[PDB]
């Protein structure tokens, strides 16, 4: 019967070591095979109302004829072995795949679809070289593990966003196990404390030093904190190299704000060349997919569009699982939500063609410290020779509001950054009020010239839309760890007191700054807990105390000869 | 196989007038009859997911041996039939609930749960007298639909719910209609506009004329808004006062910033004397679940717990269902979240027992006009005869903010009331800074001593906990709409100038405001657009232009003689 469909529960799938995961099956009524749809989750499979929302109303897909498999990754919940973030992945995955492939039900043609990890074990999956595998649709993932979500492109701990997850999974392993032990009690309100105040959790030095979370998922320290360099133990488990030589279709969803969305990014164009590869991108940070904001209201539209959502997936399975050719048709390469403007945009390629990477230069009369000092950003090069100094002292950070948080107040990502607007150490720099609509869509960097008293240090930078009422909504930003200003992999102290030119990775935005509106950015040292806090040392900054940290004078320099500037990716359309 | 399931898609379902409704078939692999949960909802019964994280992980009742049912309701989706608001609902449960009973997979044991609608519709299934049905679970519902949600017990029409559930439904019987007509892409932007901007649509006058929403739900106006007296329309469709005459247990849920949460406890109380009722309150408005708010956070524990949910819904399903008599041990009659202390505990009654209903007196010296007047709150009554007056304007009302509101800004229950504190016709009153807490968990009022210039005008009441740091976090609130201050049914219009004692039902709360908080109090005679705006004039509200309406100069009275005060539901726990 059409649109009839089973379940049966924990089909026990044998790795090639031995190990027997965990999986759900949902079979269609059908007289043959059919094609199947494989998702991966280290939350329970049996839980998939916690991330379908997120996702697909893929029940859907069920009653259209194709199986879809959920499984227990490796060591959790119904699976047998011991859970490892990532490492197992690959193989698992592969093991599975070939096992899905051998079934009566399996018509030799699979896809995968999911969020977040649900989304990075497809990468994995993917790398495979397991033929069967004709399609898959990572959302708000990453195929480099460094660079999203636990370190990033500027060599920066994201902090928050490893100890919110760890105390996540720290729920999910206790939870998993044999029998209830006389510490779960202790330890489930200890995580809760974490979850609770996660920059609290964060602040507790040597960061190292983690004496719940490590023993409950050692890899937190033994990979995590212990691997600040992206090293050998990190691409390990990275897929993005091999993503070139790939030509999978891959149907990529990301989110402005979103802790992913400079690797979603990345995996697209990556991918792009060699297969049918599709983009949509939202309004989103992880966990509020709503539109809604503290500060920041996009309108319903910007609500993650599950029904729109679910039958794209469709179209592009019956297109790459099911053949048929024409099932594309209408469906654009690329969707993005334009801020500012706030409407959905259909586009044909990301990076946007006619994208002009445009220098805007920090300038100003006196001090640009504050968001009333004198910091300015023009398109013409500054004619004065400055520079604005300030004091990062790591026991007072400037703290996260909005942008790509994860698991530290997460869910307000465009936060108005008035708060912070009259610490010393946060430069502002703003253009006059608009009077014409500027549109910035594309990847963000900056380029400063930069100095410190210390032989290394952090700066960040943020690009805020200012509105007409006040309110600074923060748009994108990135942070450089001094010491990996030319390589993630084999970092270099500074000079104290020399000069640098450094490149500021900013991840990615699409805003109309609208008439009434300033293009704003400021630069700091510290974006804490989003990033952790650099030490002013040059040591192992995960095992310093705090009292051996050491503050540092900071300077930016700006003019003729040091033209500091973030570079903007324009968009003009008439 | 136990924990094996299957789903049957559009099983048709003959009502006694021959108009089939459209279910789904979740059912166990079992070798018998199973005990059955039926599910109505007008919101598709495919899109499980959109409902149910606001419910129960309810595919482990189907893992552990129960059927459940989703079934479209009258009208919708795959459901023949027309759909009107709650007239066909207990007819049509009625002759499911039989239809279910006759079924080879059916026991005799049925029951049902689910939230808001899915909710609403449970007490019109349990009037119906069928036996079979042994137990319920609504959650954030209510069995009078005048007092919730559409007007309420102070005779004010909720015209924000209105308005936006009707753009919802509107979206709804759209997409359920036979072929795609050329002006269905024009009303679902018409639709979205209301959506983005209910206190706009509301704010049109006259109000009755709605010529989007008229048109697709005639209802909207030729129900709600044109019987705005709880006259015999609404009688009809009222199950409240045959609460009392049932037997039949009650897994009841509220939230404490839910639209619903008055007439939730009060079904609580109807039914715990007759039936094994249980109660779960927790701190939740109708559209945000999380815990988790702009200017207040209630912790973790505060996130809707979906799994201890799912193991109390089994556990009570288990015992009136299945007949397993200790299938309830160690679950507590009543489980509240108390805010301030941002705790769970659990209570043996609702109301509490040991409730001190206390009254706290309006006082002060000079105007309590603005949070910068002299208004005071005393367990004393006051010593002097005074009175505070205000101009009420239709034209300006207070906003909304925070509160019971269902979608117009739903998501800010315990909203920051400073924006509002600086209006002449918001009067304050306010407690000494708290040294020792003061927990108030229960059913709140006031009696006000009142008077107008004109023949009917509202008055509003809103307890608030002012923080250590300014913020002025609300609690609940209520209105009295002067013409309904005796009765809902008979209305009689006010002489100006004469005094009357009123009362305000604030519906409910818990909280403890903690030691350097106070307790205050907000009185005025509007809340826009949570309530329509009185008019002023005594007149046919809802068909009134705004040119039409008048000014009103009202009054509070307090002292010896007008003691007006709110009563406080106070806990003493030593
Ligand atoms: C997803 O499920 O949430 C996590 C946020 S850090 C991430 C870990 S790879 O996957
Ligand atoms: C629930 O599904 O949401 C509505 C909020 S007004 C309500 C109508 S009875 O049911
Ligand atoms: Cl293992
Ligand atoms: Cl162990
Ligand atoms: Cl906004
Ligand atoms: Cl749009
Ligand atoms: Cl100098
Ligand atoms: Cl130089
Ligand atoms: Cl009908
Ligand atoms: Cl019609
Ligand atoms: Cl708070
Ligand atoms: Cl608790
Ligand atoms: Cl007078
Ligand atoms: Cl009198």
């Amino acid at each position: 019967v059409d649109g009839n469909y089973s379940v049966a529960s924990n089909v026990m799938v044998p790795m090639r070591d031995g190990v027997r995961l965990a999986v759900d099956l949902y079979r269609p009524d059908a007289d043959g095979p059919v094609p199947v749809l494989l998702v991966r989750n280290p939350y329970d499979k049996f839980d998939v109302f916690a991330w379908s929302t997120q996702s697909t109303n893929w029940l859907e897909f069920v009653r259209d004829g194709y199986a879809v498999v959920i499984q227990d990754t490796r060591g959790l919940f119904a699976s047998e072995g011991e859970f490892v973030p990532h490492v197992d992945d690959e193989a698992d995955a592969e093991d599975t795949l070939s096992w899905i492939l051998e079934q009566a039900w399996c018509d030799g043609n699979v896809g995968m679809f999911g969020v977040s990890y649900l989304g990075v074990t497809q990468w994995q999956a993917a790398v495979s070289g397991v033929g069967g595998l004709k399609a898959i649709a990572p959302s708000m993932a990453s195929a480099d593990l460094y660079r999203a979500p636990w370190y990033g492109p500027g060599g920066a701990l994201s902090v928050e966003a490893l100890l919110g997850w760890s105390a996540l999974i720290g729920t999910g392993l206790i939870t998993s196990r044999s029998d209830a032990r006389p510490e779960d009690a202790a330890d489930f309100v200890q995580l809760a404390a974490i979850l609770n105040d996660v920059a609290g959790a964060a602040s507790v030095t040597p960061l190292a030093e983690q004496p719940l979370l490590g023993r409950l998922i050692p890899w937190v320290i033994d990979q995590v904190v212990d691997h600040p360099d992206n090293d050998e133990s990190w691409q390990s488990i990275s897929l993005f190299e091999r993503l070139g030589g790939l030509a999978t279709p891959a149907l990529i969803t990301a989110g402005w704000y979103d802790g992913f969305v400079g690797e979603s990014l990345r995996t697209f164009v990556a991918v792009k060349d060699n297969a049918d590869a599709r983009l949509v991108v939202g309004p989103w940070s992880h966990s509020n997919l709503t539109g809604r904001n503290a500060d920041r209201k996009f309108g319903i539209a910007a609500t993650y569009p599950i029904q729109e959502a679910t039958t794209m997936h469709k179209a592009f399975f019956d297109r790459h699982l099911r053949g048929e050719t024409d099932a594309l048709a209408g469906v654009p390469k690329v969707r993005l939500f334009v801020m500012g403007i706030d409407e959905w945009r259909d586009e044909t390629d990301w990076p946007l063609p006619d994208t002009a990477y445009t220098p805007f230069y920090l300038g100003g009369s006196g001090a640009a410290n504050t968001s009333t000092g004198g910091g300015t950003l023009s398109t013409s090069i500054s004619g004065t020779e400055s520079a604005d100094t300030y004091l990062y002292d790591p026991a007072d950070p400037v703290p996260s509001l909005g942008g790509t948080l994860l698991f530290h107040n997460g869910d307000n990502g465009p936060a108005d950054q008035r708060p912070i607007h009259d610490r010393d150490d946060v430069l502002c720099y703003s253009t006059e009020v608009l009077t014409d609509p500027v549109e910035v869509t594309g990847t963000v960097s900056a380029r400063l010239f930069v100095s410190s008293s210390a032989v290394d240090t952090d700066f960040t930078a943020k690009l805020v839309d200012v509105f007409p009422d006040g309110r600074a909504i923060a748009l994108c930003d990135g942070i450089v760890r001094m010491r990996y200003r030319e390589t993630l992999v084999n970092p270099t102290l500074i000079e104290a007191g020399e000069i640098y030119e450094v490149a500021i990775d900013m991840l990615a935005t699409s805003n109309v700054f609208l008439p009434g509106h300033r293009i704003m950015v400021q630069v700091s040292s510290s974006n804490f807990p989003k990033y952790d806090r650099n030490s002013n040392t040059g040591g192992v900054i995960a095992r310093e105390q705090l009292e051996e940290m050491c503050t540092a004078v900071n300077r930016i320099h700006r003019g003729p000869e040091h033209p500091s500037h973030i570079v903007l990716p324009i968009i003009k359309r008439k």
